């Protein structure tokens, strides 16, 4: 039992978070600080592996581990709770006059900061998308990884290479050779930017999954969405270079957004 172990009685367990939306994740209260928290429970090797990774990740724009309970079952991983929930539903439901261009820029800047941190620490996300991001008060955004490929119903994830892939977020070299890297996260970030610019539309709208790889290999890319600043679309296209080594680093992306943000 290490530094992160907390006593189970420190947490008040309430209902499943979203009533089952996230699997075995519960809304809780960290009583001594009057804070709402999220609590993932084991309904083992992989569970503890996730906790070990999260002990190494500390950044304002990444979901923050608060503690674990590992002395008796059920095991808990406890994180902060984010008031406004996941970014995809937030974008689809928000007041667009409040969530204007400078706010969307601010959210993209924060996500790129989180990814620059993972890049610096030699982590790979592998499933970056608006559905894996969270929104808090004052337009805070945090990147998370909810393990959605096993949870979500619908066509977001579909069978490929013997697993479940979010095809329309997946870099070509990942689709073709199952090669994942920080550069395939850069590709997914470009799709995430498009989700932000459209307030959460599904990407390649109207295009069947069966066509996506062929179109990408033949240099098709989503056109600039309505109202998207040209400089932001320029960054999108750079994220979608066919060769992973031609894509910018997250350090470069964040620098670009930071410059854009302070000039606004
Ligand atoms: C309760 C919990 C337990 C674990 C996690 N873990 C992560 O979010 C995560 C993030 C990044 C990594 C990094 N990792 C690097 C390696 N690659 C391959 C995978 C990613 C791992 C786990 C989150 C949570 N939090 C969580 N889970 C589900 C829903 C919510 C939630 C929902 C609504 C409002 N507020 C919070 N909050
Ligand atoms: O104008 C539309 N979207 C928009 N994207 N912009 C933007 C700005 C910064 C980033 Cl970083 C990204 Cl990604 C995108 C701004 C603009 C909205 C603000 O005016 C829009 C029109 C019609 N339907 C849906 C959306």
């Amino acid at each position: 039992y290490d530094k992160w172990e907390m006593e189970r009685t420190d947490i008040t367990m309430k209902h499943k978070l979203g009533g089952g939306q996230y699997g075995e994740v519960y809304e809780g209260v960290w009583k001594k600080y009057s804070l709402t928290v999220a609590v993932k429970t084991l309904k083992v090797e992989e569970f503890l592996k996730e906790a070990a990774v999260m002990k190494e990740i500390k950044h304002p724009n990444l979901v923050q581990l608060l503690g674990v309970c590992t002395r008796e079952p059920p095991f808990y991983i406890i994180t902060e709770f984010m008031t406004y929930g996941n970014l995809l539903d937030y974008l689809r439901e928000c007041n667009r006059q409040e969530v204007n261009a400078v706010v969307l820029l601010y959210m993209a800047t924060q996500i790129s900061s989180a990814m620059e941190y993972l890049e610096k620490k030699n982590f790979i996300h592998r499933d970056l998308a608006a559905r894996n991001c969270l929104v808090g008060e004052n337009h805070l955004v945090k990147v998370a990884d909810f393990g959605l490929s096993r949870l979500m119903t619908g066509d977001t994830y579909t069978a490929h290479a013997g697993a479940k892939f979010p095809i329309k977020w997946t870099a070509p070299e990942s689709l073709a050779y199952n090669k994942f890297s920080i550069k395939s996260d850069v590709w997914a970030f470009g799709v995430l930017l498009w989700e932000i610019a459209t307030y959460g539309m599904s990407p390649y709208p109207g295009i069947d999954l069966s066509q996506v790889y062929e179109l990408l290999e033949k240099d098709y890319r989503m056109e600039r969405p309505e109202g998207c600043p040209e400089k932001v679309y320029e960054l999108m296209r750079a994220c979608w270079q066919w060769n992973p080594s031609d894509r910018p680093s997250f350090a470069e992306i964040h620098q670009a957004f930071e410059t854009m943000f302070q000039e606004s």
